[PDB]
């Protein structure tokens, strides 16, 4: 339930 | 589930 | 059952 | 399933 | 079972 | 199966 | 077994 | 197989 | 749950 | 219950 | 809970 | 109820 | 509590 | 209650 | 209450 | 209430 | 879709 | 939607 | 959406 | 939203 | 968002 | 918010 | 936010 | 914040 | 924040 | 704050 | 803070 | 303060 | 304080 | 105060 | 203060 | 003060 | 900018 | 099978 | 910059 | 299935 | 550089 | 599901 | 550089 | 849920 | 260099 | 919950 | 190389 | 709570 | 190599 | 509390 | 080598 | 309290 | 110079 | 889907 | 030189 | 979604 | 040379 | 969302 | 050679 | 969020 | 060779 | 927050 | 070879 | 914190 | 071979 | 605090 | 092989 | 403090 955010 | 959210 | 999403 | 939402 | 999304 | 839907 | 989709 | 539909 | 938050 | 916060 | 603050 | 603090 | 302070 | 601290 | 400050 | 101090 | 224009 | 614009 | 400008 | 900007 | 400047 | 500046 | 700058 | 700087 | 150079 | 240098 | 230098 | 120094 | 050199 | 020295 | 030498 | 001799 | 599709 | 979207 | 989407 | 979005 | 997004 | 974010 | 989030 | 951060 | 999150 | 930091 | 943390 | 420190 | 803390 | 050391 | 502590 | 100590 | 479009 | 393009 | 766009 | 560029 | 941008 | 870039 | 920037 | 870089 | 940069 | 860099 | 580096 | 690195 | 450092 | 190294 | 080291 | 290794 995983919540990936990349910012750059 | 799983989530991608790759800003740039 | 991913999701992945760029913007950029 | 998967999907891709590539913006740019 | 994908389903790519480019938008640009 | 796989798709493309390339816009632009 | 693909399915491109240009529009554009 | 695989498919192409270039629109433009 | 689980949270990513890479900033670069 | 885990937050990762990437910074570099 | 659990945190990441991992910077470089 | 950890607190990880990496610099570098 | 418990507390990380990782310098390298 | 602890308070681990690396340098290195 | 207890401490590390491990060097190395 | 102990104070470690490894130094390598 | 596209357009062009050319001016010279 | 494409565009072009040229100028020479 | 694509845009392009070449003045040259 | 691509945009180009060609100078020669 | 995606920008780009050739001068040459 | 991708910037490219070419120079020749 | 990204950025790229090449001269030559 | 990504920075690059090609210089050839 | 990441920096990069390239010279060559 | 992460800082790359290449010299070939 | 990181930074890495590679000659060659 | 990591350094990293390459040569080859 | 980290450092490191390789030299091939 | 780390130190590593690669030589192949 | 620790070093290393690896030589192969 | 450690020293580490690395031969293969 | 409608569209509609069958196969087989 | 079958497919459509719509657009502006 | 709206859409829709139906497949199956 | 079914599929929406929206920009700007 | 709103958003909005539903499936199922 | 639903999701919409924000950003500038 | 704000921004904002909401799911389900 | 509900998300947000600032930067810069 | 600022921050400031918000969650739940 | 609320977390800030700040930096340099 | 400054620092500040707030929580809760 | 409150946390902080200096470098350097 | 200097070094303040505070917590609480 | 606090806490402070000088090294070298 | 030097050093110095001091707590509370 | 106070510490301090010397070494080599 | 000055220019307008309009589509739909 | 309005446009604009201004210039000098 | 001086520039304009406007969209929507 | 305005726009701006200025150049020389 | 100068140059500036403005967004939104 | 200000911008500068200057050169020479 | 030089060089700055300005954000925000 | 000031910049620069010098070179030469 | 010679470097500088300058940062907040 | 300076920096330095020296070579040759 | 020759090499400095400075920071703060 | 300054630096120096000799090779050769 | 031959190498030397000096910090601080 | 020097340093000395020596190989061959 | 030989070696030889030295410190302070 | 001095040191030596020999080997062979």
């Amino acid at each position: 339930f995983k919540f990936e955010f990349k910012f750059e």
